[PDB]
This record gives C-alpha cells, sequence and structure tokens, in this order.
C-alpha cells in the first residue's frame, strides 16, 4: 500500500507542513513525498526513527518514495524547514515502541507543538 505525502509552504495547519504530517503504515508499504511547492525534501530525524531502519535524506524538490520496513515510529522532517515546523509522524505497526521516546527528545518547540497536535489527533 502507498501513501501520498504533500511537501507544501502553506497548509492546514499553517506555513511549512507535509499532508498528512500523521501517516500510519506497515512493514513493505510506501510513503511518496510530492514536492507540491518547490523547496522542500524528506529526512529521516537523528535518533527518531527505529532500531534497525536505515537513514534517509532526498533531494529538494525530487519525488521520494520511502519504503518502510522496521515496524516504530519515524519522526521525519524537511531539512530547509525543520525549524519552522516541518515534520511528519510515520507510525508504522502497532504500538509504537518508541514513541514516547521522539515525543521526549530534543526537538524545536514548533516542532514539538506540531508533533503533539498530529498524535492528539491519532
Amino acid at each position: 500500500e502507498n501513501i501520498e505525502v504533500h511537501m507544501l509552504n502553506k497548509g492546514a495547519e499553517g506555513a511549512m507542513v507535509f499532508e498528512p504530517a500523521y501517516i500510519k503504515a506497515n512493514p513493505g508499504d510506501t510513503v511518496t513525498f510530492i514536492p507540491v511547492d518547490k523547496g522542500h525534501n524528506v529526512e529521516s530525524i537523528k535518533d527518531m526513527i527505529p532500531e534497525g531502519a536505515e537513514k534517509f535524506k532526498s533531494k529538494i524538490n525530487e519525488n521520494y518514495v520511502l519504503t518502510v520496513t522496521q515496524p516504530g515510529a519515524y519522526l521525519v522532517k524537511c531539512t530547509p524547514h525543520y525549524a519552522m515546523g516541518m515534520i511528519a509522524l510515520i507510525a508504522v505497526g502497532d504500538s509504537p515502541a518508541n514513541l514516547d521516546q521522539i515525543v521526549s527528545a530534543k526537538k524545536p518547540k514548533i516542532v514539538q507543538e506540531r508533533l503533539e497536535k498530529v498524535i492528539a489527533s491519532a
């Protein structure tokens, strides 16, 4: 199964967002990041991907297809815009073992607010 994600300068949540910012997936699913607006990419945040997942980072403005294998939570950011709160949370499988850790991890305040919201909403 594939889930399309748009990288936008403006969305329901404000400036610099991923839509959806919450992706529920299963091992083997693919997540396609589409740069609706230019200037975006997708990058795994260090220590915010599950044990054993491979780190990734797409090139600015390219359509990136992520294959998710390892269950757990993945916090991804848009490199240039992370500080402006551009992140998405990918939850692979049930009860991501590393979700409390990601929630607790050091990250920008805006990031934290958006994270809390996406999670609250799931």
